[PDB]
């Protein structure tokens, strides 16, 4: 009855992450340029002793881009490898966090706009990312909120599923539902994916369109996770161990409330904690489910951009069980 | 330094046309390019080494200018950087003179990891050297703090002088992608009014507030974000997309938003009306009414007359219209 790791869909990964860890903290790693130059600032005054630690995982030695450069002495870089030295310590950067926050982590989400602006040179980091994650075994969401016709949005489900290995994303369906049938499944492999669409945001104008524009009395946000659902139907993806989900903010509360009662069993993705100050109390009340993999609590720079991400991701672990605990009681 | 507005004005007065040519090559374009070459002496390659701006593109230039028996003998891992990089200035180099516009979409150039970037940078690059306006086609959304990253990726490192945004999650994202108040620079785009995809009535059409469609509300609200990011008085602007296809919204937008930056994306592949569609996009400013042509252009294997018979279309059309 055993199943070897990535020999499973996404709703098997996330019920036995769960099983064995008991949370639905999802670690968001979204490294801004700031971040990056202070790891590297920190750890040229502390004779790099964050990368001499990455440096003892075994893991490392698996991942796809010039392994070669991310092995060696880190005062070697700095003398003799000079064009790599961002490279280095950016990828350096996601280990450490990675290395520090892992153990409580339902799952990692990375935000591909933060390993574009440089060029070619974090999607390598990127990628490392991705394997190295892969190799941890961590369930895995790339943040990219991809949206396009059918035929263009084919290449994202190549770079994201094939290339990175990821086990989800997310998607903006305001173009239209079908492209989902371009995403979530691979017509020529017969394989099928796992996505979280958007359906209530956390920027403080949302409301312009999610709330504002209707059909007869339901209001948009209401109407694009009706659809979204079907479409998950249509494809099937609940009987090979994939789902559609649903993005809904940590500080919209009455809409959390609603996407609950009226949708039982969805997988919901919940930004906001944190950095946008929503109110993890009552996002965690009002998306409650017993299998509490299906309210994942996304906080990113209230843990990376801490001097001491552990202890972040830890306090928040906890309080985040502590809210669980009472709705279990 | 002069800004989209005037870039655009500037090109039209120097080429007349309103065609955008879109760069989308996916990997059996790649493919195709290669064997093609191989069994035609590397005609086209050799060629695009003739042209005075390779030399002036950022990244692996050494490689770009070897010849393409070297490349597969002591250069292999570099084939398909070689090749991909290489099938895109033939492309431009074909092309460029029928275009008022390229706009590259994103999607393409990722699917291979860093690799694409690169040559999606050189692309940039080649363009900027040939003084040809630009789009980035990525359809972003996303909070503030993290589209001011794609911000810097469009504007500052490709140096792209538009990107297409999707702004369902809000209008307020605009402020940090058209706009950087550090440096005071200002940018253009265009967001997604009406797309072409056959189920884009789903949200668009059957989506409603007051008693206009979801696509109309969209729209005013771009409008009313380019206001007040001042951006027409910094020769920049927030245009449409609005589809090929889609001849009523067309109409529409072009009757009530008179003065209006569309992007129409959907002749050729997606088998638009190019004829309804420049009639009911029309405005003498045409720069104003962008024709984009992809898959048309590259996957037709004669890509230079491709791009001359929609210029010339175009041109007989927009001469109809007056
Ligand atoms: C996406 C959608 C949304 O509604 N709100 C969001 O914040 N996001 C993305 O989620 C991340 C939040 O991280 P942080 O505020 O905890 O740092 C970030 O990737 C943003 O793009
Ligand atoms: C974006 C939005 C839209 O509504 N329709 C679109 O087709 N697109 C993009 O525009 C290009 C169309 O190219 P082609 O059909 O002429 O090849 C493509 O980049 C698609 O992503």
């Amino acid at each position: 009855g055993l199943v070897p790791r990535g020999s499973m869909g996404f709703k098997v990964k996330l019920e036995k992450r769960r099983n064995a860890i008991n949370t639905c903290l999802c670690i968001g790693l979204d490294p801004d340029e700031k971040d990056i130059e202070n790891f590297m600032k920190n750890e040229k005054e502390n004779n790099y002793n964050n990368i001499k630690k990455n440096l003892k995982e075994k893991y490392i030695n698996n991942v796809s881009i010039k392994k070669d450069i991310l092995l060696k002495a880190p005062d070697n870089i700095i003398r003799e490898e000079k064009s790599e030295e961002f490279f280095y310590f950016f990828n350096h950067f996601c280990f450490y966090i990675i290395n520090e926050t892992n153990k409580y982590a339902l799952t990692f989400k990375m935000n591909f706009a933060f390993y574009i602006p440089y060029g070619s040179v974090g999607i390598d980091v990127l990628k490392n990312v991705f394997d190295y994650l892969y190799e941890l075994n961590i369930p895995t969401i790339l943040d990219m909120k991809i949206n396009d016709i059918g035929n263009t949005v084919k290449n994202y489900r190549k770079f994201i599923f094939e290339y990175l290995k990821s086990d989800s994303c997310t998607v903006n369906i305001y173009m239209g539902t079908n492209m989902l049938k371009d995403i979530c499944y691979d017509e020529e492999k017969n394989k099928y994916y796992s996505a979280f669409v958007l359906v209530k945001t956390t920027n403080p104008d949302s409301a312009i369109f999610q709330k504002n524009l209707s059909l007869d009395n339901k209001q948009a946000y209401v109407i694009m996770a009706q659809e979204a659902l079907n479409m998950s139907s249509y494809l099937n993806l609940e009987q090979n161990n994939e789902f559609i989900g649903f993005v809904v903010g940590a500080n919209s509360y009455d809409e959390m409330n609603y996407i609950r009662t009226y949708f039982p069993n969805c997988y919901i993705l919940s930004p906001g904690i944190g950095a946008q100050n929503g109110d993890l109390h009552k996002t965690l009340t009002n998306g409650y489910h017993k299998s509490y993999e299906k309210i994942l609590i996304n906080i990113g720079r209230a843990i990376t951009k801490n001097p001491y991400p552990q202890k972040a991701a830890q306090m928040y672990y906890d309080q985040i069980n502590a809210i669980l605990k009472q709705n279990m009681e």
